[PDB]
């Protein structure tokens, strides 16, 4: 399947995660947030190895809202876009939604308040791969792709530019 290899391609240095758990799930949430850390980081180093450091993401204390910075490159120069998201209570089954709010309104695939609007392979991806997928694989499998139309595409309408 071209799918299953280009997810493998895309995620095989990427810690996989295991415990199913939510922000309500105590102790299973406690150790979940490990997982999603231990991902993270290695994701993170793998990337500046790779000259392709291309995020920072910090959790509040109980790990339930995410938000930090995404790096798009285009024509060498570097645009920085804010990012969040709430953990869902059916975390990790469900996907969060990536907002970039400052983009709100300016794409036509994204909802209001600047949720990003993926493909429709992307959930049943996410599906077939529970409780696999974590914050790192959303990152690299979700936003990552998604910058890499939208962004040129605002550039190049002048929608956005360079600060």
């Amino acid at each position: 399947s071209m799918a299953d290899e280009a997810t493998r391609r895309v995620v095989s240095e990427i810690p996989v995660l295991k415990t199913n758990a939510g922000p309500r799930d105590r102790e299973l949430w406690v150790q979940r947030l490990k997982e999603e850390y231990q991902s993270l980081i290695r994701y993170v180093e793998n990337n500046k190895n790779a000259d392709n450091d291309w995020f920072r993401l910090e959790s509040n204390k109980e790990g339930t809202r995410w938000f930090g910075k995404c790096w798009y490159i285009h024509d060498l120069l570097k645009y920085e876009f804010d990012i969040e998201f709430d953990i869902p209570i059916t975390y990790p089954t469900t996907a969060p939604e990536i907002a970039v709010p400052e983009l709100d309104g300016k794409i036509a695939k994204m909802y209001r308040g600047g949720k990003i609007e993926l493909t429709d392979h992307f959930k049943p991806l996410w599906a077939r791969n529970v409780p696999k997928f974590g914050l790192a694989h959303l990152m690299a499998l979700g936003l990552g792709p998604w910058l890499a139309v939208e962004i040129p595409d605002l550039i190049q309408k002048g929608v956005i530019h360079h600060k």
